[PDB]
């Protein structure tokens, strides 16, 4: 019998968290396996391209998850809380690591990874979930715990687990807020009670341990938010996304009116056609994406208008979905287990080359990706 991974995804826990004594059960992973010095999102730096990123190996601009809202000439809108959007696989491109795993006959279970509600390549994980908001810590990890126990015909190679706790924590309170280092903290101790359950189950000795986040988290400071109607009047285009990526489309004939008054350099962003956007996101082409596209300066918000009047104006709050050059933006890898390195630093890398370690330990032939296998080949133990 192969040994299972299990991949955890800390959402928005940013790649210095590790070092600021908030993390016990972490930081005697990372110590006992292998530590990245950080890891890099892909553009845009936002929770489902990036989940979706680390799963296939591609950058959102290939795999079709261009932004957490989207439109699409066939199959219309795409939002979080749109079930049968979400769940429809004609969405999500490529090929995530749970689908490879179910076609060579080994089975996986995810709790709520982006995509995993959707039949990609028409192949479900083996257990799954429609993600809800406020399951309990212990709810969660004892389900996971579970899945890595099972034997016979419900084996599971893969296991996924997500935390959106210190996510949430940051866009309320802001990276450097102590309600963050208390999610950081309890996720960290849930992570532990995990890795303590394994051992007493006999499944940790044989499962490789994947942790990682998506991005990071910049503090959003009081007075650091402009309408989105600021950077394009509603008249001359309309705007399909807002927060930190703003995607315009110019009503008809406005093309030259939109182009005019949004593409350049303005006070706290920037503004291109798609096709221009900097080459070093890798983003643009799909076509998915809005005509215009406006990055947001790091620390500033572009909000719908009616979002803008009913923030309750008071405190720091945190936003990421910058640049992803940005210090701020870095995510965290870190991985431990009987296939993998012992007590090994990895220099900071692109969040694609994921995609190739995860293939080699899951056994699965490793589809078409943007990423390096040569990146993580030191993770490996030999
Ligand atoms: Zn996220
Ligand atoms: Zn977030």
């Amino acid at each position: 019998t192969p040994h299972a991974l299990l991949l955890i995804s800390i959402d928005g826990l940013r790649a210095d968290m590790l070092d600021r004594g908030i993390t016990p059960n972490l930081s005697h992973l990372a110590r006992e396996g292998v530590r990245a010095r950080w890891m890099a999102p892909s553009y845009p730096s936002l929770t489902f391209p990036n989940h979706y990123t680390l799963v296939t190996g591609l950058r959102p601009d290939h795999h079709g998850i261009v932004h957490n809202s989207m439109r699409d000439p066939t199959l219309g809108g795409f939002w979080l809380s749109k079930s049968e959007a979400v769940g429809d696989a004609r969405w999500w491109g490529g090929e995530p690591v749970w689908v490879g795993v179910e076609n060579t006959g080994q089975h996986a279970a995810t709790w709520s990874w982006p995509g995993s509600e959707a039949a990609i390549k028409g192949v479900r994980p083996s257990q799954w979930r429609h993600y809800q908001k406020g399951v309990r810590l212990d709810t969660r990890v004892d389900a996971v715990r579970g899945w890595l126990a099972t034997d016979g015909a419900q084996r599971n190679r893969l296991v996924t687990l997500y935390f959106e706790h210190v996510d949430e924590a940051g866009h309320d309170h802001g990276p450097e807020s102590r309600q963050y280092a208390d999610a950081v903290r309890a996720v960290d101790a849930a992570i532990g009670r995990l890795l303590a359950g394994m051992q007493r189950d006999g499944t940790r000795a044989r499962t490789n341990i994947i942790v990682v986040s998506d991005h990071g988290m910049a503090e959003v400071a009081p007075g650091h938010a402009i309408s989105v109607e600021d950077i394009a009047p509603p008249q001359i285009a309309t705007a399909i996304t807002d927060g930190q990526v703003i995607g315009f489309e110019p009503l008809p004939g406005q093309q030259a009116a939109a182009e005019a008054s949004v593409l350049g350099a303005h006070d706290h962003y920037d503004c291109w056609r798609k096709a221009e956007l900097p080459a070093r996101w890798q983003y643009g082409s799909h076509p998915r994406i809005p005509s215009l596209v406006c990055q947001m300066h790091e620390g500033w918000d572009a909000l719908f208008p009616d979002k803008l009047a009913k923030r309750a104006q008071r405190g720091t709050r945190g936003s990421h979905g910058y640049d992803p050059a940005l210090p701020s933006m870095r995510a965290v890898f870190l991985a431990q287990g009987p296939d993998l390195a012992q007590g090994k630093t990895l220099p900071g890398f692109d969040n694609v080359d994921v995609y190739a370690l995860m293939s080699r330990l899951l056994g699965i032939p490793a589809a078409p990706n943007d990423g390096n296998p040569a990146t993580l080949l030191p993770a490996l133990r030999m």
